[PDB]
């Protein structure tokens, strides 16, 4: 027996609990286990959706040895936080693609990922901790992207790209390729703001915008 | 027994036929009622692609009690015109939408939306009147959009956006999210251009462009 | 019988190989026939992500009278020139499209396209030689496209569009409607860089950026 949850009931996890239920209801073949949302913000219980939601206390309190939980919270701080809490109470973290989420050849994800619909892993990608990957968003060929990664929709992260950890891209943002001798890097976390056209590295903290992208 | 049409027959009606099949094939599983075209260019009836068009005159004159239209006509002022006399002429409106088209918790659309392929309506969302969400476009949680709204292709309508009355949004154009202490408002009869980078409230009737959006 | 490859086993490939298969495997309903990489890189055979992988020699010396090939080269000089060499040789052109790839009503697509997954070819499109329409992309009604044409991710080519032979467009870029009295024209060998949002015809050989679009 096993119990499943989108941790955050706000925006980003009312838009990934459809998601969640396509990974465990037709991924998995799952029809047995339920699935609840975590919110902190609860005292006592409420229904979102349809959805039992509650408490953090509550959720541990579940006498299940078997816990399965997708963070659907993007500020990546919070994020690791949980993870880190989670992880040290036993629950294990859990990645949630759509039916439309593609993946290819030789990649790697690590646990925890937010794989939303229409999104594209393509080939030689390696993924680090909790990866949110918003509605449309692709990371191309030969990219590495560190832990507590974000983008939101349709980010265009192209080939021979190295995202490292704690980065935000936004909504649209689009970043050229790197090359084999030089990936393009955007730092730790760094900003690129909706829309931005990123054609160089971006430092580690810096925040860009605009086409093409400058400092802010 | 039933009749359907999609009413124009040029570029916006010609991409959302195939629609219009998939909606009435697959989704509602009818291999007997027959889909036309109406458009009111026409004298004599012609075939666009392999479909009878037909003026309205001769729709009208068709003796079925159970006609629906999918009204695929971009410009919203034209598209009320239509829907009105429709209503009037006891003929009912009809949303379509594709194979790929996905709806998430909790959403509420008026009769007549044509939602294209790859569309995303995330969850809480609330629309109006023959609303159009050209190919690739999201409205992202807890938006509200009213009548005779009108997508291009690949908007990216983020979380917490109110879209008033018959605005427009253009190809590609991102809209920040807003807060659910303060919505993010596109006023009524507003146009947002292709490419449009939106990161404030736009006044009904203004015309912006640019990253970040100004007024033309 | 039949052999199968894809041209190119860097990115391009790599990112088209499971669409190759996607195309074999599903849409031929093909489990018999085999599928190789074809790179002139190499000397010796080797594997790429569980595919052998040969020179053009090596393949050209397989025992099979009924080879298929995608090219799976972006620059379009180098594809002319390695079409132009598979057909001399007696070997066909192959386009493969993806599971998601929609095609629409009255469309021409001349041999040897790689249409990626998310893919929209719509109403009465007309494409010549070996296109490349990378994942995401769109060719909306009445668009013309030339020989050995480009398409980045995520390019919004609208309604009446005549792009004409090796025209590049760059990730995301955006591109107005013509009309049907005036064709929007995108020249011979322009490149639409990334992000671009074309409002103006583009000459030949011109190179644009930026929003709205300019000469570099
Ligand atoms: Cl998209």
């Amino acid at each position: 027996s096993k119990v499943f949850a989108v941790y955050g009931a706000s925006g980003c996890g009312r838009s990934l609990m459809p998601v969640a239920n396509e990974q465990l209801r037709i991924l998995e073949g799952d029809t047995d286990s339920q699935i609840v949302f975590i919110d902190d913000a609860l005292d006592d219980n409420i229904t979102v959706n349809g959805y039992t939601a509650m408490n953090y206390t509550k959720f541990k309190s579940i006498k299940n040895d078997d816990k399965f939980v997708l963070i659907a919270i993007a500020n990546s701080s919070i994020r690791q936080k949980i993870a880190d809490k989670l992880v040290k109470d036993g629950i294990s973290l859990w990645t949630v693609q759509g039916m439309t989420t593609l993946i290819m050849d030789e990649v790697s994800i690590d646990a925890g990922a937010a794989l939303s619909p229409f999104v594209t892993i393509a080939a030689n990608v390696t993924i680090g901790k909790c990866f949110h990957a918003n509605l449309y968003s692709y990371v191309e060929h030969d990219c590495i992207i560190g832990d507590y990664v974000t983008f939101a929709p349709r980010v265009s992260c192209n080939g021979n790209i190295h995202i490292h950890d704690h980065a935000y891209i936004g909504t649209g943002a689009v970043i050229k390729q790197g090359t084999p001798d030089k990936p393009l890097i955007i730092g730790k976390g760094a900003i690129v703001g909706m829309g931005a056209v990123v054609t160089k590295e971006v430092p580690a903290g810096a925040v860009v915008i605009g086409n093409p992208a400058r400092l802010l």
